[PDB]
């Protein structure tokens, strides 16, 4: 029922909302690097990913303008955004930052801020390659984007969502750059369906953003092949894993259902996408948040292929949002593609 449904979204935006700090920010992903005492935490990441998730679910403008303007005034000064003020920027959370600000797209003021924000995202870009790198490989000095780094390849993970961002960015002369993301990740799809990511300890996170941005260019052979083997992905209980075997968990649900939705939705998946939506309904903590499970794989740097050996490939523990911010947006955001759904 949509009533059920619209009750979680409207308790998962609360947690959000209730989670944010006065002037803006969103914090999350806190852990122990392999260099420096104290632990790092997301900031500009995190608040970019949290706020686009809360304006799909048309959170109002006390909720995303502090944000916002958060961003705004803590951008990199070299440019962009990155995890935190402490590392350097990143493709990654420049992209997530455009995908936030194109909500104030029309504004004159924000459609010039967002202009600014896609060509700091276009400095992560390789023409020749396809795709975007997640770091700019810096000689000097113990964050490892350094010349040669896996930190600094292009990853499949990243291009995918860049991709989207100039999409929703909405400026017409980013279309041969999109069009030539999709070409690699067409490229790259495996024969299975899926496509496998640097940055994340599954094959679920860039199938959900290489399928969607795919559906964007009217290329929908890529997304059935996705749905078709997330179809075989999913638990008995109605919940998604990450593809390489584990057991459901919210994120990893979050991620397939939105695939499912571009395929059909309730006309070809129905039965797959009201056991997914049950799975994500029962989870549901008191609180509004889903439960986080190990997402985020950083790679040592001299490893380029971390998907053929997912445990072995790890500078340290694969990393969990402890706040559950992250997670429960990406459930947010899967939960506005079912509202949107016939
Ligand atoms: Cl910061």
């Amino acid at each position: 029922r949509e009533s059920a449904v619209t009750e979680a979204l409207a308790r998962a935006v609360r947690f959000l909302e209730k989670a944010r700090t006065a002037d803006g920010r969103w914090l999350d992903f806190r852990f122990r690097f392999v260099v420096g005492d104290r632990d790092v935490i997301s900031s500009q990441w995190v608040t970019a990913y949290a706020g686009e998730a809360l304006a799909r679910a048309g959170a109002g403008p006390a909720t995303l303008e502090p944000a916002r303007d958060w961003l705004m005034s803590h951008s990199h000064p070299g440019g962009g955004w990155g995890f935190s003020l402490a590392t350097p920027a990143d493709a990654d959370s420049t992209a997530n930052v455009v995908r936030f600000l194109s909500h104030w797209r029309g504004a004159p003021e924000w459609d010039a801020a967002l202009g600014e924000a896609c060509a700091q995202l276009l400095r992560y870009w390789d023409e020749p390659g396809r795709g975007f790198r997640t770091y700019r490989p810096a000689e000097r000095p113990g964050w490892a984007s350094y010349p040669g780094s896996s930190w600094c390849d292009i990853h499949l993970c990243v291009t995918a969502l860049a991709a989207e961002a100039l999409h929703a960015a909405g400026d017409p002369r980013h279309r041969p750059v999109l069009e030539a993301c999709a070409r690699l990740l067409r490229d790259s799809q495996s024969p299975e369906g899926f496509w496998e990511a640097y940055w994340w300890h599954g094959r679920t996170y860039t199938t959900t953003h290489a399928a969607r941005l795919l559906f964007l260019l009217g290329d929908t052979g890529p997304v059935t092949r996705a749905a078709h083997w997330l179809r075989g992905a999913q638990q008995p209980g109605g919940g998604w894993g990450n593809g390489t075997g584990s057991e459901a968990a919210a994120f990893h649900t979050a991620l397939a259902l939105p695939v499912l939705l571009l395929d059909g939705g309730r006309a070809r998946h129905g039965a797959a996408l009201d056991a997914g939506l049950r799975w994500l309904l029962r989870a549901q903590q008191p609180d509004g948040s889903w439960a986080h499970v190990p997402i985020m794989r950083m790679p040592r740097p001299e490893v380029h292929a971390p998907w053929e050996d997912p445990e072995g490939c790890l500078l340290l523990p694969v990393l969990t949002d402890r706040n559950r911010l992250f997670t429960t947006a990406t459930v947010v955001s899967a939960l506005v593609d079912f509202l949107a759904a016939s």
